[PDB]
C-alpha cells in the first residue's frame, strides 16, 4: 500500500533551488519540486513534469539520488518519494499562487524551515551520496523512527 510520488533538488555547486509552498500538504515549509507520478507515465517524466508545474524551469536528465518512504501514523498509504537532482535547467524559477522559488547557498539550507526528516539525507545530497530512507512520522512535526543508508543503486 504505497503511492508513487517525486522529489526534484535543483542543486548547483554552490546553490540549492528550493519552493516555498503556499497551501496543501506541505505548506509552509521549503521543499524540492515534486507530487504525484500519473497514469501510464514514467516516475522520470513524473518527475520532470512536476519541475516545470512548480517552478516553471525545463529539465533534461534527471539523475536518481535517493527514495525515501514516508509513513503517517493513522494513514493507510504509505508515500514513496523517488528524489532526482539536476545542475542544469532553463528559464527562471517563477512565483505562483501555489509555490515561492528561491534560491540558496549551501551553507544557509533553511532547515528549520523544512520538514524535520531533510536534516538527515539533505547533508547526503550535497556530498553526492545516493540513499534510502524511511521516516515514520506522527503527524507532520515528529519523526517516531527512521531508517537511511547510502546505497550504490537507487
Ligand atoms: O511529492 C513530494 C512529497 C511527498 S511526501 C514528501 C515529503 C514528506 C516528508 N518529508 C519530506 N521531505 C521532503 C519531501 C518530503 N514529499
Amino acid at each position: 500500500a504505497s503511492r508513487l510520488y517525486t522529489l526534484v533538488l535543483v542543486l548547483q555547486p554552490q546553490r540549492v533551488l528550493l519552493g516555498m509552498k503556499k497551501r496543501g500538504f506541505g505548506a509552509g515549509r521549503w521543499n524540492g519540486f515534486g507530487g504525484k507520478v500519473q497514469e501510464g507515465e514514467t516516475i522520470e517524466d513524473g518527475a520532470r513534469r512536476e519541475l516545470q508545474e512548480e517552478s516553471g524551469l525545463t529539465v533534461d536528465a534527471l539523475h536518481k539520488v535517493g527514495q525515501i518512504v514516508f509513513e503517517f501514523v493513522g494513514e493507510p498509504e504509505l508515500m514513496d518519494v523517488h528524489v532526482f537532482c539536476t545542475d542544469s535547467i532553463q528559464g527562471t524559477p517563477v512565483e505562483s499562487d501555489e509555490m515561492r522559488p528561491c534560491w540558496f547557498q549551501l551553507d544557509q539550507i533553511p532547515f528549520k524551515d523544512m520538514w524535520p526528516d531533510d536534516s538527515y539525507w539533505f547533508p547526503l545530497l550535497l556530498q553526492k551520496k545516493k540513499f534510502h530512507g524511511y521516516f515514520k512520522f506522527q503527524g507532520q512535526d515528529t519523526i517516531l523512527d527512521y531508517t537511511l543508508r547510502e546505497v550504490d543503486t537507487v
